[PDB]
């Protein structure tokens, strides 16, 4: 027979959302588990901030078996916490486990996603306790970051197409805040624009911002994955040296020095984006084989059309996850090129909402 379980999932170290998807993927991988539904992402304060959700699963696993599975997944992914919140109306009391979880009614970050998945759930020991009133008595933020297949990469530009006052240079910080409130799961930080800048200057812009990011780590309701945008082998080297621990991906619009780049990225176990800078398949295909040739796993490679109607065809040919950067590009948005940042951002949300349905792995945007 099948039993419906709610699994609570929390994390507050490393790449938080990645840890959550990895735990879910691990569950889904079991031949005796089916994933019915995922809850939203919730952020709570560390007694840096926790990221919590819950998933509802169907399984023939007995509770104790299911607990064994959770412990192993925890050991594989300790930077993640997996708990059996509930099994419908089941009541199990033992030293090994109690269902519902002892602390469920004392943790808004547990009860909140649980009631989201099962709005009608009542605690089987307290069938008269209206858990919504209980939830309110407790002490929580429901993020706009989601567990969706398409993740949003928010653009944080450190260059000069973007404005200091006499005693205020807060613009880039405010915009990090904006992106995080609005659901960006990933931020892409770039220090160049669209006159060259030196290695040392590009590095300094990036580093000042990552050092700022780190100082805010516990102030962030959500710690996004970090992508660095640079075409320079040397800034990559410097930035990974100091900050690899918060960097998830490298976004590189320059095939110059690929071999050395691939060795670095391989060594640091980070994601790489191939950018185009039809036949386009083969361009990406060639670069693609070099990277593999230098030691980086194929799963870690994304491709990008590089605009500067049939992407799904291309991805499927390519064997690689799609990253799409359509934000504020008047051509692909089919707008006049004079249109204001207000109308550009509008058309782009409209199109973002469209690419989200096709399961584009990453969309890169200025605004959510
Ligand atoms: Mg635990």
């Amino acid at each position: 027979h099948m039993v419906q379980y709610i699994i609570g999932i929390g994390t507050n170290s490393g790449f938080t959302i990645e840890n959550i998807h990895l735990a879910i993927t691990a569950l889904e991988s079991q031949q005796n588990i089916r994933i019915i539904r995922k809850a939203s992402l919730y952020s709570s304060k560390a007694v840096i901030r926790f990221l919590n959700t819950a998933v509802k699963i169907s399984s023939s696993l007995k509770p104790d078996e299911l607990l064994v599975l959770l412990k192993d997944i925890e050991l594989k992914i300790r930077v993640i916490d997996l708990d059996i919140l509930a099994a419908e109306d089941l009541i199990l009391e033992t030293d090994k486990l109690t269902i519902p979880h002892k602390e469920l009614i004392n943790r808004s970050f547990a009860l909140a996603p649980l009631l989201e998945l099962s709005k009608g759930w009542h605690h089987p020991k307290y069938v008269e306790w209206d858990l919504n009133i209980r939830l309110k008595e407790l002490g929580i933020v429901k993020l706009k970051q989601t567990l969706a297949n398409t993740i949003r990469m928010g653009i944080v530009n450190l260059s000069n197409q973007s404005s200091d006052g006499n005693f205020d240079d807060n613009q880039r910080k405010l915009n990090l805040d904006e992106l995080i409130q609005s659901g960006a799961e990933i931020i892409d930080i770039g220090a160049e624009s669209t006159k060259p800048i030196s290695i040392e200057e590009e590095f300094n812009k990036l580093n000042e911002f990552l050092e700022y990011f780190k100082s805010q780590l516990a102030n962030l309701i959500y710690k996004p994955l970090v992508s660095i945008d640079t075409r320079k082998l040397e800034v990559m080297q410097k930035i990974l040296a100091k900050h690899h621990d918060i960097i998830w991906m490298i976004n590189d619009v320059e095939c110059n020095n690929i071999e050395q780049k691939a060795q670095l990225i391989a060594k640091y176990n980070k994601k790489y984006v191939i950018i185009h800078n039809d036949n386009v398949c083969d361009y990406i295909e060639q670069k693609k084989q070099i990277l593999l040739k230098h030691g980086i796993a194929q799963q870690n490679i994304y491709f990008d059309i590089g605009f500067g109607e049939n992407i799904i065809e291309i991805k499927r040919r390519l064997e690689l996850k799609a990253l799409v950067g359509h934000s504020r590009k008047p051509s692909v948005l089919g707008l006049t090129k004079d249109s204001n940042l207000a109308t550009l951002d509008r058309a782009t949300r409209e199109l973002s909402r469209k690419l989200e349905k096709l399961d584009i792995d990453i969309i890169r945007v200025h605004k959510i």
